[PDB]
């Protein structure tokens, strides 16, 4: 646990060491043959002697760098002879690129030899070399030897490295170089400055630059295939590969427009290609994906911008970040974080400078091989081999038909695809099909008739006691036409008798409507209307008139004694006829602006939900929950039936009690509270609330309604160290939660996931057109199973909207909800919430 400044620090020493290594070019050459270490001295100082920038240093002289140009050229190769092998040569060749040279003064290429089976190697700086001109000193060093060993005094160089950055002074200074940077002004202006392609972990502050690599190979048949497309289409396979990788990148970070850097060899006039020195220059291609194009059309827009990128190649790619004037980041690379070389007819790379590197060669078997280079920090090992499944299969749908619409390309895998769609989904629980809300309170009465069931400031009713009353009020319900799919109003505030009015409704075979009092009177006259109930089940105080030929029974009160001499024996299953597929209740959403809808919840999800609930976190018979809920939010359902159904007892808390901090934690502490839920904000205040860290009784904090941020989380533990915290998440319209996750994770992130998905329910991250996306990219959240809701009550077009059928339940008949909520799957099968979809 290091301090801000200590890690700072360290991400600062370290940041130099990796990135010292970074401005060498190895290379290395197996020599076989006879053991000619006198015909190697002559080629390797005759080769140093050619070319007048190995032989040069650099010193400071009054305000700026100069370069010091030597005369005799001696070459600086150590000598050894090794006997372990792999592990020998990859630490002896690590430290011949990692050991620092001195650009003072001193040797800029250095060398090793080891054995008539040698191992020649060379290391030069990139101040006077790079990747091009190591294949030529290696290709210098090929004939020098060779002429040698047949033959001195061994074509001279046509110009001098000096005379090229002569050359460049007058051309930085021209108005070439000032039309060269109107262009890439123009190109890149508004493009987006940071790709947003998903990441297994959150950005670093401070970029890290530890990489890692895969191996990636195009077979032959696919090699010839994207050979044949581009040829239809004038363009080389370099523009090929990049109109596929840009086109992917787009699909999996959701944005319109991709910006992949380039390394071009800069050297474009024929006099400067058997040169040795630094001459690579960096491209930034701009490529747009908007307005679905075809494979043939983005084909020719990658076309027409390479080739007008390489045109203006000779502007250094520094100037142009300069004019840009970018908000410089210390966590990302300018202008681009993806970059794409190619080489045509070495160590593995653990450094890392941008985001994604991907190197691709055409090897002689008419295949192209390469590597793809990530930063450890953002991905994992699988996810950036998912991602050259992706780039393969894209590939090969651009060769199998260039005039379909290229976002559009199947690119899953059917292992990846199989996992998204059923392996994490894999939640299927056997229950008892017959089973309503209502009954798992009955079976529970029979257990523990004389268990303290419910608490209300100072008032208790046991098991047999609740039951008893609400079989009363049922038969009164009954007598008033109650029954399946009908609904029963219920305006109360918190007392006893809410929950003798919900329990008698459900077992007379209705479904209940809550009204809550504190609503507008034109909110609950809407919502009384909408419903049109059999019955209004009403408060005494409360002024809620019905009228249209709707029941008004008291609640409570001197006007409630008449159903008081209704028997208090159970009705039978056949009296009241309710069945799982009918109604338990109609709770209204606002959704946004306009008139609430009326969401139609069935028996059987609810009994799922709630048996769930007991199975994930095994409520006992002593411990107590308070209700704290308005019963207008579908969350008081769990509130009320969770601990009716397993033997525990329900704390009715005060009405408004919740938003009393005094009253709450001394709630929490008088009555041995247990379990209660939070909205996240509402969370915050009782974290910063006075007498929280006195609640060390409290087992479960159930969160759900908003995101729960990470920090609010950590928080919590340090107030109260032994509760565990759950993020539930899920819509009205599927039944309270449909996923879950405990916080229990040694160290918490900042985004806390919503979870997996609870029993016998199905969770699917779509894109516009329905179709599953890869891990981590982000899509509309759909919910399928047995909580998906019935649909609106009396809005038949936006249920049809919203409730759609199931494509991938695998049984007919199946729907699902769309929730408008965006989410993403995680590399571990956890589900994250990103925001909603507009
Ligand atoms: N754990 C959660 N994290 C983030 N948003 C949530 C969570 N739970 C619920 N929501 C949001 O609340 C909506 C449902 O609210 P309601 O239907 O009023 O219960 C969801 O569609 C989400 O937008």
């Amino acid at each position: 646990p290091l301090s801000f400044a200590q890690q700072r620090l360290w991400f600062i020493a370290q940041m130099s060491r990796e990135a010292s290594g970074a401005y060498h070019v190895p290379g290395g050459l197996r020599l076989r043959g006879e053991l000619d270490e006198v015909a190697l001295r002559a080629a390797l100082d005759r080769i140093m002697a050619r070319h007048e920038v190995l032989r040069t240093r650099f010193e400071w002289h009054e305000g700026e760098p100069v370069q010091c140009i030597d005369a005799e050229a001696r070459f600086p190769l150590v000598r050894q002879e090794l006997e372990g092998e792999a592990a020998e040569l990859a630490h002896w060749q690590q430290v011949e690129a990692r050991s620092p040279f001195d650009l003072g003064t001193g040797p800029l290429i250095r060398g090793r030899l080891l054995k008539q089976e040698h191992v020649l190697l060379l290391t030069m700086h990139h101040i006077v070399s790079d990747g091009w001109s190591m294949s030529v000193l290696a290709h210098e060093l090929g004939t020098l030897y060779r002429a040698y060993a047949q033959e001195p005094e061994v074509p001279a160089l046509p110009l001098q490295y000096a005379d090229y950055a002569l050359w460049q002074r007058r051309w930085l200074d021209g108005e070439r170089q000032q039309r060269q940077l109107a262009y890439w002004q123009q190109q890149l202006a508004g493009a987006p400055a940071l790709v947003s392609l998903p990441t297994d972990r959150p950005r670093p502050a401070l970029q890290d630059y530890r990489g890692d690599s895969i191996e990636l190979t195009f077979d032959a048949g696919l090699s010839q295939g994207l050979r044949a497309l581009s040829q239809r289409h004038g363009t080389t396979l370099y523009m090929t590969v990049l109109a596929a990788w840009a086109a992917l990148v787009a699909r999996l970070a959701g944005q319109p427009e991709v910006v992949i850097g380039t390394p071009v060899a800069n050297r474009q006039r024929a006099e400067l290609e058997g040169l040795i020195g630094f001459f690579v220059n960096t491209l930034a291609l701009r490529v747009d994906l908007g307005g679905e194009p075809s494979v043939a059309g983005l084909l020719a827009q990658v076309r027409e911008r390479v080739l007008a990128a390489q045109s203006h190649q000779d502007l250094p790619f520094e100037q142009v970040v300069e004019a840009l004037k970018p908000e410089r980041s210390l966590s990302h690379s300018p202008v681009f974080q993806l970059m794409l070389s190619w080489e045509s007819s070495p160590v593995r790379e653990r450094s890392a400078q941008f985001d994604l590197s991907l190197h691709l060669h055409e090897a002689a078997d008419g295949t192209v091989a390469g590597s793809l280079t990530y930063a450890s920090a953002l991905y994992e090992r699988e996810t950036v081999q998912r991602h050259a499944g992706y780039l393969k299969a894209l590939l090969a749908g651009m060769v199998a038909d260039d005039t379909q619409p290229v976002q559009r390309i199947g690119i899953l895998g059917e292992a990846e695809r199989h996992r998204l769609l059923v392996e994490w989904n894999d939640t299927a629980r056997e229950h008892p099909r017959t089973v309503c809300v209502h009954e798992l309170f009955e079976q529970q009465v029979e257990r523990s008739p004389d268990a303290v069931a419910l608490v209300y400031e100072g008032q208790q009713l046991s098991y047999r006691e609740l039951d008893r009353q609400a079989n009363r009020l049922a038969r009164q319900l009954k007598a008033l036409g109650v029954g399946p799919d009908e609904r029963v109003a219920v305006c109360t505030e918190r007392c006893l008798e809410m929950v003798v009015a919900l329990l008698a409704v459900l077992k007379a075979g209705g479904a209940y409507v809550p009204l809550d009092p504190g609503y507008p009177a034109e909110r609950l006259e809407y919502m009384l209307a909408d419903s049109a109930p059999k019955v209004l089940l009403r408060q005494s105080g409360q002024t809620l008139e019905p009228g249209a030929g709707v029941a008004v029974l008291a609640l409570d009160g001197e006007a409630s004694q008449p159903w008081q001499a209704q028997p208090a024996q159970r009705l039978s299953r056949d009296d009241s006829g309710v069945q799982p597929h009918h109604l338990a209740y109609v709770i209204y959403t606002s959704g946004s602006t306009g008139r609430p809808k009326g969401v139609m919840v069935e028996h059987a999800g609810v009994v799922n939900r709630l048996l769930w609930m007991q199975r994930a976190y095994g409520l006992q018979p002593q411990e107590a929950v308070l209700q704290k809920t308005p019963f207008g939010f579908d969350v008081s359902v769990w509130e009320f039936f969770w601990p009716l159904a397993v033997g525990a007892r329900l704390v009715m808390a005060r009405p408004q009690g919740q938003q009393d901090p005094a009253y709450l934690v001394e709630t929490i502490v008088g009555q041995d509270i247990g379990t209660l839920h939070f909205v996240p904000s509402m969370l915050q205040a009782f974290v910063d609330s006075e007498g929280v860290q006195r609640c060390r009784g409290v087992r479960r904090i159930v969160c759900s309604g908003e995101a729960l941020p990470g920090a609010l989380a950590r928080r919590l533990r340090q107030q109260l160290p032994q509760v565990e915290l759950h993020n539930l998440y899920g819509p009205t319209e599927a039944t309270v939660d449909v996923t879950a996750w405990a916080c229990d994770a040694a160290e918490l992130p900042d985004n806390i996931p919503i979870g997996r998905p609870v029993d016998n329910t199905t969770m699917y991250v779509l894109d516009a057109h329905g179709q599953p996306v890869p891990t981590g990219v982000a899509g509309e959240i759909h919910i399928g199973g047995v909580q998906v809701a019935r649909g609106y009550l009396g809005r038949p077009e936006l249920t049809r909207e919203r409730f759609v059928p199931d494509p991938y339940a695998g049984r007919p008949g199946a729907r699902l909800y769309k929730t408008g909520d965006l989410g993403r799957w995680l590399l571990d099968g956890t589900l994250e919430y990103l925001g909603r979809n507009d």
